DNA sequence: CGGGAGGCCCGCGGGCCGCCGC
DNA sequence: GCGGCGGCCCGCGGGCCTCCCG
């Protein structure tokens, strides 16, 4: 330190910040829907969200929702540029990262490993972030979430994860593997996870149980 | 499905936060430094970032660049206030917690464990966002990690991660704690990990391009 | 017995590498 | 023989719940 110490010299607010991200809220949510995933490739990082408009029966109220419109999303995420570990030096020139897209395409292929949930019934919306204004990916999907509290989210955890990986199989399979199986990794997993009752049983109290702030 | 498909529909582009983001990284940089942990302790959600001024011979260059000020940081971290996956199971009752001071001082912990690193050769900043402007503190943390890319977070990793736990212990020690052991639970990873003349050339690398 | 710090689980997804498709 | 994408590692730190101080 070497200085007294003062709580109210570090606290930091700025409106106008707060003015930015809703406004980059409100682009999210007039941008173009697409299938999962969209017709075409690109370049970018940035935000996406994912909407449901099946059948399935625990979701089915998700076709009432989204009816007539892209309303809720059940998963919202981010892909946040390959901006790694730096020092901008050769380390040649080779531009322009799909990362947005790639991840679209990964959730995308994992819905259609399930049996239980069809791609077709699966929509999104995305938002690319450029340049400096990249740092706003993850406070404008922390936004999106805290707005729309998707349920993938924040009940039925784990379709966010990639492969724990070999060093990782002693950890419990998640619930959202659990009552939508097979990734195959999955099944490669050894620990205690939750029972589809329990699961079933949180997915109605989300929707029956007023989440309004 | 909709209609087209239009790849500029779906950019974002505001100067204006150029600005902003400018103003939030300035205010960190001139908010005031403390020892690692603070002297106190208090509430809140924030931004923080750690500082060396030691003479650890790998490190031994933040003795300069950090002499007659505290310029670069070795590590950026965030702590979110409770439940930012839609908070916990609760009424109301408790609005208020620690999160960031917390979380500086079990840094500190994890330096005071090792051999090598002196608590005392380090110091932080830390800035304060409340309670609407906690959507905040992702985007100065990421502005500061791109601005002054500090070497324990994009070199040496792994000093921010908690115990792995009974589920991962096949995972891997990480590069800090391969140069800077001991937290116990490193000691309990059981994959291969990084060779330490690796990781010394990339601190090297660092300090010369 | 009560509140909060910390211990100890895993969600999310970054990055790298190998493999396939060219 | 090359580039891009998916597969397979672990980084960072969230969140629950324990237990540790009161």
């Amino acid at each position: 330190h070497n200085k007294k110490f003062d709580r109210s010299e570090h606290v930091y607010r700025n409106d106008s910040f707060l003015e930015l991200i809703k406004d980059a809220v409100r682009f999210f949510s007039g941008t173009p829907v697409h299938s999962l995933p969209p017709p075409e490739r690109f370049q970018g990082a940035g935000v996406y969200a994912l909407y449901y408009t099946g059948h399935y029966s625990l979701y089915d109220e998700y076709s009432r929702i989204n009816r007539k419109a892209y309303n809720l999303p059940i998963y919202v995420g981010k892909a946040v540029p390959a901006g790694w570990r730096q020092s901008r030096i050769s380390d040649h020139e080779t531009r322009a990262g799909s990362e947005l897209s790639n991840r679209i395409r990964e959730h995308g292929r994992n819905i259609a490993k399930t049996s239980n949930l069809d791609l077709c019934d699966f929509s999104c919306r995305f938002v690319i972030f450029e340049a400096t204004g990249s740092d706003m990916i993850s406070t404008v999907q922390a936004a999106l979430i805290k707005i729309y509290k998707p349920l993938w989210n924040t009940v039925v955890d784990g379709f966010g994860n990639h492969t724990p990986g070999a060093g990782r199989f002693a950890q419990a399979k998640s619930d959202w593997d659990v009552i939508h199986p097979g990734r195959e990794w999955a099944e490669k997993c050894t620990g205690v996870h939750s029972e589809p009752y329990f699961i079933e049983e949180r997915i109605k109290q989300y929707f029956s149980k007023s989440n309004f702030t």
